[PDB]
């Protein structure tokens, strides 16, 4: 009763994306060789995990999952590659939060097979084959060595409508509930672009249906349901309302840099960054200038709130 795909014909909704890695996993099979090193892209919740687990899943072998911070210390990922099989996975999450010295050690893994690590004297070991599978919130904060050094690199962008419903309607009928397609759609409509989002507020729908309706899933229900949680119909959680009604009320709308709204949120930088805007950004309620974060007449209007009409 999993819901998480884990064969590449059941990852819905980034066609180029799953045509590719198809492609390139049947060839490396084929030549009986690991796949190239991976890089895979985007903001979170849009199914990177997923894509590193489903590449080992293709590619028959193991899937060993790391985290940048994770590895303090060089010695820290030379542990993990010498423990490696041949054409094993390395998936190595949040990779853009290596320190530049333990990412020094990955060039000379991934370009050439080799480990070269310092212990003062160096050290030179033969590795076996494998796949660099890296994630990152957006590739732009990676180094050109490490970026150039991966064969293939996909993106993965928010999630229309139509496809978040097809994945929430496939979750119900795994999960053995009924559902209509408005209610379907009422759900993606407000899932914020991400199938980690769709299928989390699935569940809570189902729990809404299950001890206030009939147990299937209405329009009426799952907007019900949206509403206890709090989630508005552009699918805007507390967060993200503060976030808006922060920048309208504490600065006039902008412009404010990141750093004045971390601290007047007392949220983290990336979190901001990584987690609360880039959504916001394509939908058009927050616009990034070299001055600062501005919010867009849209973010006025979501609220019923007036426009100010003043000057920049
Ligand atoms: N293409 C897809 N189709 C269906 N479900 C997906 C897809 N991509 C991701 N998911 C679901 O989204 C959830 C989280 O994905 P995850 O791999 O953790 O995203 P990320 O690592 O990018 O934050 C999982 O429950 C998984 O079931």
């Amino acid at each position: 009763r999993a819901i998480r795909p884990l064969k590449l014909a059941d990852y819905i909704g980034q066609p180029s994306v799953r045509e590719q890695m198809e492609l390139f996993i049947h060839a490396a099979r084929g030549r009986q060789e690991a796949l190239d090193h991976t890089l895979i892209f985007g903001p979170p919740g849009l199914g990177k995990t997923t894509l590193a687990n489903i590449i080992a899943q293709e590619m028959g072998v193991s899937i060993k999952s790391t985290s940048g911070p994770v590895l303090e210390r060089p010695g820290d990922l030379a542990a993990l590659l010498t423990n490696l099989e041949a054409g094993d996975v390395l998936f190595v999450d949040e990779i853009h939060r290596l320190s530049p010295i333990v990412e020094e050690v990955l060039y000379p893994a991934m370009e050439d097979f080799q480990l070269d690590i310092m212990i003062g004297r160096s050290i030179k070991l033969d590795l076996p084959p494998f796949t660099l599978v890296g994630a990152t919130t957006r590739a732009g904060m990676l180094t050109n060595p490490l970026r150039d050094r991966f064969g293939i690199v996909q993106r993965l962008e928010f999630y229309n409508v139509e496809d978040l419903a097809t994945i929430v309607s496939r979750s119900a009928g795994i999960l053995g509930l009924e559902i209509e397609p408005q209610g379907a759609a009422e759900i993606a409509k407000r899932a914020r672009g991400t199938p980690r989002i769709a299928n989390r507020l699935l569940r809570r729908v189902r729990d809404f249906a299950e001890v206030r309706g009939q147990g299937d899933i209405t329009r009426v229900i799952a907007d019900k349901a949206l509403n206890l949680l709090d989630v508005d119909e552009r699918g805007f959680d507390h967060l993200d309302r503060r976030l808006l009604l922060t920048m309208i009320d504490k600065f006039d709308g902008g412009p404010v840099g990141i750093d004045n709204l971390a601290a007047a949120l007392s949220e983290e930088r990336h979190t901001i960054e990584d987690v609360l805007e880039p959504y916001l950004i394509q939908q058009g309620y927050i616009m990034r200038t070299p001055r600062g974060r501005v919010v867009t007449r849209h973010a006025y209007l979501h609220f019923g709130l007036n426009i100010p009409k003043r000057l920049g």
